[PDB]
């Protein structure tokens, strides 16, 4: 039931770094601010991504995007239904968000989580990126991906399908030691291989990675340099095994946060097939960190 | 339920007026006479617009479109159970307005609307244009579109979606004054991105505008030349920030009365998301009135 | 529910100049015998056209086809709850018509109808036309349409459409005389424009005549030739209003019986609007009968 | 070295009855006059076919087209050395014709022929057809094609081959009688199969007929139509044995011209092989004079 | 110089045979006979294979097709230069084989060749298979091609390629015995891989085999069949290493002449490279005979 | 011979002007300096224009480009046997042009130009546009065209076409006031419709417009409202007569020197032919100046 | 002249390492052996790269290939009148390289050069890789390129251009040092960038790499793994800046000689212009030597 990731909120130490980093080097548009949030776009969207100061370092919060007004009301009526907490946004927060209607809430372990519809679109501010990247691949498959650290994927899946109708796309045993491995679920709620993806992973925060999607190889490929110049850079250029993105990560100002940046994934469709694979990696991404 | 808007009736006080604008400016095909009103033609409908004498100078009636004879006593049912006030039309108006069949109505301000299926064609008259337009594009997505004023949006809202089945697709709030905007509501039936616009204009008319879509861009420059020797020329061309209708308006012989010529807009389908715009324009549309 | 016209049997006076005209003039392939009918083949069904000896000098019946055993036994039912009369074609019948399973039965005025399923095909021996001609249009549409003469249209209606499931495309005002006007109605089962057209014609017999579509406009003008060579050419090649047929109509053997021959004709789908016309031909079709 | 056909001058009895007929019948497009010649426009030059007052009843002159200057002054050179009689065109006729340069001469039999370069062209009045024609195929195969009768067709083919440049395509011998056929010699300059014809033809005028190429099917369907209900039509519709025109004839008001109206030819390209034909007609054709 | 491969011309113990052979089991086209040849075609020429009685039961001419009569005056004069005896075809010659002009020769050793060009074409007759074969590739690539058996292969090309304007593909060592090869060398004069192949064979024959390229692969399934139950089968299906023509060859009703019967091969151009090969068979063409 | 403009130069009596309308209205990408002036990039290349101060306020020299070495060596012969002075640029000036060979020389006007061969490019800087445009049309075509006003225009003609080598595409009368009409000499050298056209101006400037043409019409669309805003613009969106470049014009800081931003213009070829047209536009471009 | 690199050899003082190396790091399939030299094909050729022993460590050979015997021939005229020493190769060489003739020769510095036409080609037997590669891109464009290492790069140009035929695509400044940077002359024959480049490396072999076009990016993502297993990577994958190759380099098993595997990289044509670059790569490419 959910269409799509709209949108997200860091909360970080410094806000001028990830300001050049998000600009610099990812390639995002600066769109002024919100409050105390620094914005910044990547296409049409009045905002996709916000920064603001805080003591986290880690995601604050996302905004899961629904078609409509009726749309939101049966989301209510469903996490009613499931016994789950929420909170319609008011004036103030609809109007910080730039959204016509939004549900807060918390996902099992803590995420804030924002139900939203009727986002702001500026067409008459044509996208200008601020660094060379020809475009980002969002549309009706959201602004991309993000990877959430959980206590019990077993807890978070039930919720992310049950409650939020996200549905799974495969998993991939990821080999953490000698005998240790973790069981990462990959979930769908629209076109894109994956929006969310859960695994238990030892990391004190609350994502491990978020992924953004640009047009072309060239767009990483450059990419690539510009991270790897500012020395950010976790692993070298590689291919996933089940959603094939052709990528590489690099470190965000944000410790044990990092960000992922590729291209030409596989999309997903009604005939899907769940299945499960043991490397995360068909070629490349060796581990430069 | 309504699948398109199949034709338009003005009401006017300078026939000769509207005869050598619709024709010789817009490019329409003269197309004879039913009663007192002077037909016109867009494509193979035995008519699409119809002008008749008389003081209003607005919008007369607005023929909405079904697929069957089913469909259309379905729609009935549906009017019965709004409780909403209709009439068959008789054999005359079914003969005036060249229909199988139709139900005669009101929306809550006074526009009266009429629900028909089965239109007549003429194929073996080939449209033919009085000015140089390569062709409209009209088809499952009917005639084009208007811009209706109403005093109370959201009761026009619930009345066209929740009793006509329109969707809608948009808002656009349109600045008034210093602090002074109006929520304009797009609603669509079929896959152009509106066919009936709902807003609280401070006009003395039913509708702003109606809108007819070209074939080619040059189809456009050309006819902005035409309405600019008639000097009737309301806006530069531009595009809008919803349906990217790339168009310019100009004045009708009826005061206030305007129409939009365009082309190349964007198509709605099932995955469509609602949005919200702070401006009409992309680019362009200058107001020249 | 029924899903296309599958085959077409003839009752004739004269059996050799059926055979020479469906061979040498239309192009259809010789396939044998079963009984006394001589079989015609236009594709890999093991015959299409089935010719036996007979006062009628008309058809004899015709081949409604559905997808499998079930939806034979859903028509059965259907058939049933209608109080419609129909007859289970015994292993002699079966075996006669190369089916799996049939149904007999008679629409509201005489004309012989059999539902059946699980045609014969002979891919080993491939199609072979008798004269020149490309190829026919069938698969998925069948073999063609015609057009059945009745003296109640609004009787007919029903039954095709409630009993068997055809769906009305149009209708066609048809100019008998001064004052006088036949509204012929057109009806699809799947995407051929229509299978079976119903009027309340002046006719002593079943049909008005049988369709046949060919792959390219070069056949058709090529078959126009030959039957004018015959002699039996009634009217000159045309594009009829609705469908968009082009083609020329030619006299069979029987007396009042003809054979239309055409190409690229409109298809139908999902969103298809019932309309009207006044005339059938939007180019050419003049008479020579 | 001639690049293509483009344009036309008649001399007629009845300038009303061509004028009715090249707008109202044919689709060309008024465009006022030069002189005592009415111009007509079939795309974006200023004029294709001239009429003016006559006793002639036959066409006047053809224009031969080169693409610049130096290709004129080339063409002067060849003439000079083939012996050939001509003029170089005064301003007057410069400004008459609408041309940058032009030479005039006559064929070995009397046809003034004038070649010339830099046309006039009108985009800012863009063409607009009298009667329903969705457009002519002209561009660089000019405007359309001419069979010229000659009383020696040796004579007439070294002139056009060997001084003007023309390539033979093909022949085709028309029956005339019991055991009397002509040789008709098709030639091309340019991807039109041909731009003239040469044909030993018992006709008292300089052609026989001018060809013009719509677009569409139906733009041909419809223009039978058209010429029918004037009574004009001179043959049925039907298609060429070697350029595979599909079309009809019509009478023009000058006795004995005729004119072609016709689509889909096969066009010409380097590896043309000259062949032979016994028929004019592949099908159809038949005479109706 | 030579364009292309036009016609074909057998003398033959059992005309019978050939007859029944060409038509039902090759699928070409009866044309009626010439002299006491009897005629087939393969498309729109007026014929393309002759058969005519003789004790021979070999290929009697091969007619090499032009493009116009300055082309056949080009090789007229390159066969005085090169010392090539020759006659130019009377009418009675031209007649016969229904060219424009034809001059008559022989190879270094004795294959009758016939240069002509203006072949006859009957678009009024369209061609219309003896056997279910959807056409064949003819076009500007001719009938399709021979293998010339010769005493002298380095005399042959001297002459086919330095006289004649051929150029070579590529060579095949054939294999004949434990240290036995013959070096097949392949010609091609267009756009097919070959149109003539010289090859030192030990065969009593001035040819080994003639092909013919049909448009799909069941074509060449389907003659397979055909032939098979004729029992002429000499080869299985197989591709060729070269050309990679798809095909199977038989047995002709002529002693050590056979058919090959293939489809889709590569085609040559300009880049062509010249190569060599040690085998025939890609894959497949296990000999049966 | 000259293959394509590869830069331009300008000296300016205000660079900072210059510098923001580059970068914020036409959205070139700023690349630093070589010598006193101020580089600019639209594409691949190092630098495509360069602005450097000067009273002049005009084009100081434009950069006409060849293959490779040997092209330029051709070029500087050609010269010498025109008479035509140049000189060959030293290092210095190679370094500051950033070519590896170029001849400096004058038309017959004063207008310094260069020959050049061996441009550099920096791909590992892509292009970053500094406002909203997806990107400019250069290429083979280079980067854009430029109105060369001329005392003489024959005198002009004779140097460009004669001497280096442009080819006249066609000419346009442009109306200067009752009877006073300048006729526009448009020059090709590749597929871009002109790269140099000369027309005797009563303007004080070497030239009247330099042109820019952006990938989309949106481009252009959201140019036009950046010059608006600057109050910048001369012309309003228009499409012209001959090469048919959408577009609209817009004054530079220096007075009387203007920049044509357009869109999907035609391209020139082999076949092109010279032709005269009697306006500008084709629609719009109605003067705002 | 040259057509394209046919060939290559390599003299090697561990030719199981190199047999390991072209096999399960390559991808390369094994062929057999030739006298002392293992063989290896990349397509249908019967070998593209020999390895033999050999104290050398280096390149031993280059084939070069032209289309015919005639084009050989003509090659060694060109040798002669250049003064360039050759030797026509002998039987024994011809059987060795599988060729049907041969000159050989050397460039100005040693490297041996064997021009030949008519290679061997076994197409029953498919070619199977010793890896997982999809294929290699070859035909046309040969087996790949490889950089020539000299000491005169200027007198290199003269043989390679001048003699040879090839053609100068682009130069890059290669930095060696503070101030000290090497051009590097990139050379092409045919629609790939370049067969052969030249640069004066301080490297003590005949080249410094060869490089194979793998058809897919994953084709190169895997080999990158496999060699890396292999401890090979000598840079990482990257894009040049000239020919746009996307590609890694590694180690052969001979020191100082690597290879390069790469895929995509742009094509030359007719209209291909020279240009200089700063660097050689667009992205990536970082040495991990
Ligand atoms: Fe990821
Ligand atoms: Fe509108
Ligand atoms: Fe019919
Ligand atoms: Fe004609
Ligand atoms: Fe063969
Ligand atoms: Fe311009
Ligand atoms: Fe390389």
């Amino acid at each position: 039931s959910i269409e799509r990731l709209g949108y997200l909120g860091f909360a970080v130490k410094d806000v001028p770094a990830w300001d050049h980093f998000l600009t610099k080097s990812v390639g995002l548009m600066a769109a002024g601010s919100a409050g105390d949030a620094a914005l910044y776009r990547a296409d049409q969207r009045a905002w996709r991504i916000a920064v603001q100061p805080g003591e986290l370092d880690d995601l604050a919060y996302a905004g899961l995007e629904v078609d409509d007004a009726a749309a939101l009301e049966r989301m209510a009526d469903k996490l009613r239904q499931a016994g789950v907490a929420f909170t319609r946004g008011d004036e103030a927060l609809m109007q910080q968000r730039k959204v016509m209607g939004l549900l807060c809430l918390q996902d099992p372990f803590g995420l804030p989580l924002e139900i939203y519809y009727g986002p702001a679109e500026i067409f008459h501010e044509p996208f200008l990126p601020s660094a060379p990247v020809s475009g980002f691949v969002t549309g009706d498959q959201g602004i991309g991906h993000f990877v959430r650290c959980v206590p019990d994927t077993a807890k978070a899946m039930a919720f992310y399908t049950e409650v939020l109708g996200f549905v799974l796309s495969d998993i991939i045993d990821i080999q953490m030691g000698p005998e240790t491995s973790v069981p990462a679920h990959f979930l769908h709620c629209n076109g894109r291989h994956h929006t969310i993806a859960l695994a238990a992973f030892p990391i004190p925060k609350r994502i491990h990675h978020f992924m953004l999607q640009a047009n072309t190889i060239d767009d990483v490929g450059y990419a690539f340099d510009r991270l790897d110049a500012a020395g950010r850079i976790t692993s070298l250029l590689g291919r996933h095994t089940n959603d094939q993105t052709l990528s590489f990560y690099a470190d965000t100002p944000s410790p044990m946060i990092e960000v992922e940046f590729g291209w030409g994934p596989r999309t997903v469709d009604s005939s899907w097939t769940v299945a499960r694979h043991s490397r995360t990696a068909m070629w490349g991404h060796k581990s430069v960190r």
